[PDB]
DNA sequence: TTTTTTTTTTTTGAGCGACTGCACTACAACGTTGTAGTGCAGTCGCTCTTTTTTTTGCTGGTGGTTTT
């Protein structure tokens, strides 16, 4: 799409394909049936009754 | 294009340095012999650490799992 004319080696395309195969995004699906195990972002202000916070040691969070 | 069998483990330390025994000549004590010093070879102890250091995009943004 940029109309590149010069030669492109193998390692650049190999690293670009390796970067696009490990781009699996963190799932934010919520199921109302079972208890939801998830990270902080998906529900920021949703008002649940019981709220548990794991992994609150130094270095990891924030 | 088809198809057969099968239950037995092995090996691994070597260089450095001392202990002890026998041979071998030099030299003084009593021509010959006993004591002393060294060379070479078989046998044997011993001994060979300690450790840790990191950036990676939570959903960076037309994004988003699941039913007929």
């Amino acid at each position: 799409g940029a109309q590149y004319g010069d030669a492109v080696p193998l390692s650049l395309l190999r690293d670009e394909l390796a970067q696009r195969l490990d781009q699996e995004r963190i799932s934010q699906r919520f199921l109302a049936g079972p208890v939801n195990i998830c990270t902080l972002m998906p529900m920021r202000s949703i008002p649940f009754k019981v709220v548990c916070l794991l992994g609150m040691n130094d270095g990891v969070y924030p």
